[PDB]
């Protein structure tokens, strides 16, 4: 059965506390006379129940490509140069961490996975990274691309069959990343959903090893995948949208997410097995975290992981799944938990994105 | 063990006799006093070994956006609106006539990788391709972007462990599609890599259906997917190389590609298992490649025939191209009495490759027919 064999992550180094954004974010982008939208926008960040964010898009950033700070205006080719470069090289940083923890030579891995929805070029930044780590070249990569929020997740899912089919040799890197460089765009009154991305969206890296059939006197499972099945929600594809454009991607954020995906995963939740499992929601919003609390009567101390990746990370995307798992692990191992998770034995690990689709991955966690 | 259990292709109705297309492409592009440049172009057409190729771009798609035919002139966003429509449709051509031949419902299904590099969306091709063919909820798509023209080769490798390690009633659709709407680019005689790419790409669509363990009675394999591995080139970023541009996708061709990777996959052939008693599916990346395939490993005439028909009849499509020739072979294997589906050989290899440089070797068994 395929395990989870380390885990580690990156984020950039310029921190942007969620106080003081919707000034900063209202002022390099030279629109502070939109001010019943920076009240509105104001209204949103306090909202959000996000602390601080990181992120590679600073204001010299702007400056230097002062075309992504103006609404509409062509930035793709400058989002995209500095993406194709970046996201390989904050991918490497968690990987080595990663790669530090489990404890083995670059050498043993058989295959990568790679997830972004930020920045595209081929050959694509699963050959980058590989080339900047200088892995093997026969290690096998596997690269998603724009699949949002639910692609570690989905990395997890693949990756189970791929370890578990292939045998006890193969070990499999996955490294998801994401830039806001891909999709931050300047507040405007009839584009409404910025508001909202621009709130939320913020930059991580996460990588992590797996493997099935261990080496039990070098290798240590974290957790045990025991399965994971990906199911869409019908008529529901306006749900989260992006285009991308020469100004950019223009993301789309309805109303109704945090709704619809609370009210499925919830159902996904009875469907597949309350407070003697744990939890691992991907923090799309504070308001999908509360109706899992609220729907399934949970203590307060079972969110408690992905409340607190939101809150001094915000929504990363993709690798933020991965940031909770480790979170949870690492605080379980502190407050001398009975298991991994949190000293629980079962638990569940849910991706959301556009379609809308949801990944479901059931876990098993590992006693400490 | 995983098996090929259907495959059927679908193409863009217009079709570009390659005779006929450096007159074309100079015309629409309204380049032809670059005399120089197009008798150059010519001479690449000339030696592409490329009879044909259907295309969605028309001189009238063109004319409804003309920014695509001017070289540097910002076109993704007229670009991108069509391919996101437009692959998921041809894609849909081919995995109808797929099913088709499967035998089973649509519903069936449980798992859908797509692969495409022309264009890019949230939600994906993927699901696009689900909502138009009404897939059931259930099934658990992948979305393979911007892979180049491993990607056949790459969904094949995937799909083996997807439906070995779940089996049962496991089955995975594969739909590859190119636009070449994507990276069409007017000529230029400072950019010469695109007189090759407008010399070659061409469109498509290529479905396979692929499951392990199936019903005897129902169901009956076309090729035994035995192993699947990738392989990276080291020290070949710079020969293929797509950028992804406000103009579009500007590409680069290195003049060596074909040397290094016809030398790779012939040294793959050999590293993995009478050269001319197993059956070949390679990439038709160009006619390079395929020479020396039979070159180095002393290939009779009859090895190369489906590859080469495939160039001949369509051009380079990219990603679905080595689905094209994996159904062609089994075709004409079938239509002309051959014992298996890999005429008449047991053993088999199907290359894919693409940036990287970047190869997909996959080893196939035959099933016998006839
Ligand atoms: C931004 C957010 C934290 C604000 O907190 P909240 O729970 O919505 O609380 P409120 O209803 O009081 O705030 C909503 C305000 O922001 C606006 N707004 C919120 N969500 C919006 C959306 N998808 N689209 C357009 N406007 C939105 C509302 O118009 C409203 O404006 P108002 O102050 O004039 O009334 C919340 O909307 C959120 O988290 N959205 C993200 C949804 C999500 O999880 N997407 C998944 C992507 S991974
Ligand atoms: C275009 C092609 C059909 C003709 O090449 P050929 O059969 O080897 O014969 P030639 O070398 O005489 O090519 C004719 C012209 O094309 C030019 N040319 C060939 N490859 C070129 C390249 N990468 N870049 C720029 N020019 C090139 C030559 O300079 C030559 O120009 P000239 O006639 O004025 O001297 C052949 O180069 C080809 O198929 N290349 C494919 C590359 C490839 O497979 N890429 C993989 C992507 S899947």
């Amino acid at each position: 059965q395929a395990a989870v064999l380390a885990i580690a992550t990156a984020n950039p180094p310029n921190i942007f506390y969620q106080a003081d954004y919707p000034d900063f974010y209202f002022r390099v982008t030279k629109s502070e006379h939109m001010t019943q939208l920076k009240d509105k926008f104001k209204r949103m960040c306090e909202k959000s129940m996000i602390r601080k964010r990181h992120m590679y898009l600073t204001e010299d950033v702007i400056k230097e490509n002062p075309n992504i700070g103006i609404l509409n205006a062509p930035s793709f080719n400058a989002r995209q140069e500095i993406m194709v470069e970046e996201v390989p090289k904050l991918g490497k940083e968690a990987a080595l961490k990663a790669i530090k923890e489990w404890g083995q030579p670059l050498s043993k891995l058989t295959h990568l996975i790679f997830c972004t929805s930020s920045g595209v070029n081929m050959p694509s930044a699963d050959y980058h990274l590989a080339k900047i780590m200088g892995l093997p070249p026969y290690v096998q990569r596997t690269m998603i691309y724009q699949q949002g929020c639910f692609a570690g997740a989905t990395a997890l899912r693949l990756a189970k069959d791929i370890a578990e089919n292939n045998g006890g040799h193969t070990r499999i890197l996955i490294v998801c990343v994401e830039l806001m460089v891909v999709c931050f765009q300047a507040p405007s009154d009839t584009y409404l959903d910025l508001l909202v991305g621009n709130a939320i969206f913020s930059d991580g890296a996460a990588a992590a090893i797996v493997g099935a059939d261990l080496d039990t006197t070098t290798e240590r499972p974290i957790f045990n995948i025991v399965s994971a099945n990906q199911t869409t929600i019908p008529d529901s594809e306006d749900g989260i949208v992006g285009h991308i454009r020469e100004m950019g991607m223009k993301y789309y954020l309805s109303r109704t997410v945090p709704q619809v995906i609370g009210n499925n995963i919830v159902q996904c939740c009875r469907d597949t097995f309350w407070n003697s499992m744990f939890y691992i929601v991907h923090p799309g919003g504070p308001a999908v975290l509360r109706m899992m609390e609220e729907k399934l009567g949970l203590s307060k101390e079972r969110m408690r992981a992905s409340w607190h990746v939101l809150s001094e990370y915000g929504n990363m995307g993709g690798p933020s799944v991965l940031f909770i798992l480790d979170e949870m692990r690492n605080k379980s191992m502190e407050e001398g938990k009975s298991t991994t998770g949190e000293g629980l034995e079962w638990g569940v690990m849910f991706g959301f994105g556009p379609g809308l689709t949801v990944e479901t991955v059931v876990l098993r966690s590992v006693a400490i």
